[PDB]
């Protein structure tokens, strides 16, 4: 369940699951999924199976990933690799654009099998820059990821949230873990709650 706003002109899709569907584009964004950073005791096929519910629930013409896809080298794994194909040839049709992060140049390119389009921040679908990395840009509002972005709750618990804002915003990571950029009570930016979607 979505909660939809206004952005830049744009109607834009807030997901509970940590993505944004755009209508308009027909499109899935999501950041920071880090395929391969699963410990042991959060799995690849769940961080998989978790998108196709989401591609399954929207009209997805293309998937965005805003950075670090697959984790390391160690994600350039036989078995983990050998997931991400079997998941690839299930959309055989869907377009898969990953823009490169900081893991995905360390890693190396994904293995041209996979049918993934690697493009180079920022990658522009206007109006907006679609970037891994939260550098604002000369002349586009910034969607971007790169900073795993939480909220802090106390009673302390860290969500994970959307940074929606006029000029640099943030996808909360895909990705299941512990940590994230503790994003600041007092932005003067739209906060929603990834667990609905919770405004502040
Ligand atoms: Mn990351
Ligand atoms: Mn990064």
């Amino acid at each position: 369940n979505y909660q939809p706003i206004e952005h830049r002109g744009q109607a834009l899709w807030l997901l509970a699951d940590k993505a944004i569907y755009w209508p308009a584009r027909r499109a899935l964004l999501v950041a920071d999924v880090h395929i391969g950073k699963a410990a042991s005791y959060g799995t690849t096929e769940a961080t998989l199976a978790r998108l196709d519910r989401l591609l399954a629930e929207h009209d997805c013409e293309q998937l965005i990933i805003l950075g670090d896809f697959l984790h390391a080298r160690t994600a350039r794994a036989p078995a983990t690799l050998a997931k991400v194909e079997d998941w690839r040839k299930r959309h055989k049709n869907l377009k898969v654009v990953l823009i490169r992060g900081n893991h995905d140049r360390n890693a190396g390119d994904p293995p041209a099998s996979l049918d993934i389009q690697v493009v180079d921040e920022p990658w522009v679908l206007e109006p907006f820059a679609l970037q891994h990395e939260p550098q604002p840009h000369g002349t586009h509002p910034v969607l971007a990821g790169h900073v795993h972005p939480v909220f802090v709750l106390r009673g302390r618990l860290r969500l994970p949230c959307f940074v929606i804002d006029e000029q640099v915003s943030l996808l909360p990571a895909f990705g299941e873990f512990t940590g994230g950029w503790e994003i600041t009570p007092a932005s003067a930016s739209r906060l929603y709650l990834a667990g609905r979607v919770w405004p502040l």
